[PDB]
């Protein structure tokens, strides 16, 4: 099979992990490494368990030889430190499991410039650079801190590269559900669109495994890593993404400005109603817009004719009018703004949807084929937004707002009242 594999085995057979009870041995995929079922597996049969003894969290961390130095650090960043230190170690307890971690995955934070070039003008690439960003500062503060002061307990050096490696194998293989916990053992079981659940961790300490589908002899056993992650948070977090157009998403993001005259009422009819100053809102492909949205977006686009719902009258229905509708003038200038942001985001990208369906058609390498089902979707979604929103600029009479709202009870038509007047 693999040098630190058919020994990596050997390794749990010993620590009690691995034995004749355990069906499933690990094998070559095309996802990498994975978990073969044995033999015959049923529904939630737990396929393996490993001893706490093996975790590699911040409990494990904070009884190490680095437990005192790391004491203030951050949860992962401890971790962080933790793996590259072991990884370094030719006599740590995980010796044959480092010798199997992948040095690399696809997420994009290893992306190549060329590579992220197939990102243009995606969401994906903006994210991706702001996390790249971000960890780099968080590793340098510990070199500086930790790594270097400390010089006995990090003989050698440690580089960007073991930092985002570290990184990445802790948003590829951490088990945040129990909530940044790693299991040698468990680490390889892999992701498939087969599973429907979202429940596969346990307990009794210890880790329990359970496949939560029934897999035969010479299978593969697998499990769902998330449910409700869109396929950019898929691309980042591991290096895959699904085909299922249901998993393609694209957050908007909404402000009132500073500047806004209206400022100091705005934000506070906001937070009044769980919104912040700044607020995202995740568009799904062929989902219904969320709900907030739209409110929000009429709260931005209120202006002095409106401005007059802001008053202590209506802090109690504000909220009910702008999910309602405020008036014409505001609904036509948010959807402009909209599709002007559609538009202008679409126009960002370097390919149109039929060339990457073409390129679809064919064969694509790994990050390729990445790239090109995400921005084919962002541009999905960005299309259906501004769909959405072009059909309101045309029913933009049939909508009933705040003025028409109020006079749909004057009762013109009743009585004569002065009858009843002349009476007293
Ligand atoms: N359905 C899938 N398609 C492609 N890669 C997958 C996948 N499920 C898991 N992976 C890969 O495996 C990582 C999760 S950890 C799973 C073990 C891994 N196969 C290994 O050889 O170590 C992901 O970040 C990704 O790189
Ligand atoms: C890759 N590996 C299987 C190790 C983890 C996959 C993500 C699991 C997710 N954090 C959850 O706990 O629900």
């Amino acid at each position: 099979l693999s040098p630190a594999v058919q020994t990596f085995w050997k390794w749990l057979q010993e620590e009690g992990v691995i034995t004749a009870k355990t069906p499933v041995k690990a094998s070559v995929v095309t996802e990498g490494l994975g978990l073969v079922a044995l033999k015959d597996i049923s529904r939630n049969d737990v396929i393996l368990q490993v001893p706490k003894r093996l975790w590699i969290n911040p409990d494990a961390v904070a009884a190490s030889e680095i437990g005192r130095v790391c004491s203030e650090l951050k949860p992962w960043l401890s971790v962080i430190l933790f793996l590259i230190r072991e990884r370094s170690r030719e006599d740590s307890v995980w010796k044959h499991y480092f010798g199997i971690l992948p040095q690399e995955t696809d997420s994009t934070i290893y992306w190549s410039e060329e590579e992220l070039q197939e990102l243009q003008g995606s969401q994906l690439l903006k994210t991706t650079v702001s996390v790249k960003e971000y960890v780099k500062n968080e590793c340098l503060k510990l070199e500086q801190e930790i790594i270097l002061p400390n010089k006995r307990l990090f003989p050698d050096p440690v580089t960007l590269d073991d930092f985002f490696w570290a990184f990445g194998i802790l948003r590829s293989r951490a088990f945040s559900r129990l909530n940044l916990v790693v299991v040698p053992m468990a680490d390889l079981i892999n992701h498939s669109a087969g599973v429907t659940t979202e429940d596969h961790a346990y307990e009794v300490y210890l880790f329990s495994l359970k496949s939560p589908l029934s897999v035969k002899a010479g299978e593969q056993v697998y499990i769902q890593y998330d449910l409700n992650k869109s396929n950019a948070e898929l691309a980042l977090d591991y290096g895959f993404i699904e085909p299922n157009e249901n998993r393609h998403a694209y957050t908007l993001t909404l402000e009132i400005s500073e500047s806004d005259p209206f400022f100091d009422d705005k934000l506070d009819v906001a937070e009044s109603n769980g919104f912040a100053q700044t607020a995202y809102f995740d568009i799904f492909y062929n989902r219904t817009l969320p709900p907030g949205l739209l409110p929000y977006l009429r709260l931005v686009a209120l202006g002095g004719t409106d401005a007059f719902l802001l008053e202590s009258l209506f802090r109690d229905t504000i909220w009910g009018h702008l999910e309602l509708s405020v008036s014409r003038d505001n609904e036509e200038l948010l959807c402009k703004a909209v599709r002007e942001a559609c538009k202008s985001a679409l126009a960002g990208y370097h390919t149109t949807i039929e060339q990457d369906r073409e390129l679809k058609e064919g064969n694509l390498d790994s990050r390729l084929a990445i790239a090109v089902g995400i921005r084919e979707g962002e541009k999905m979604v960005l299309q259906q937004i501004d769909g959405i929103f072009e059909q309101k600029e045309l029913e933009l009479d049939q909508l009933e707002y705040y003025q028409e709202r109020r006079l749909k009870d004057l009762g013109l038509c009743g009585e004569n009242g002065d009858i009843l007047e002349n009476l007293y």
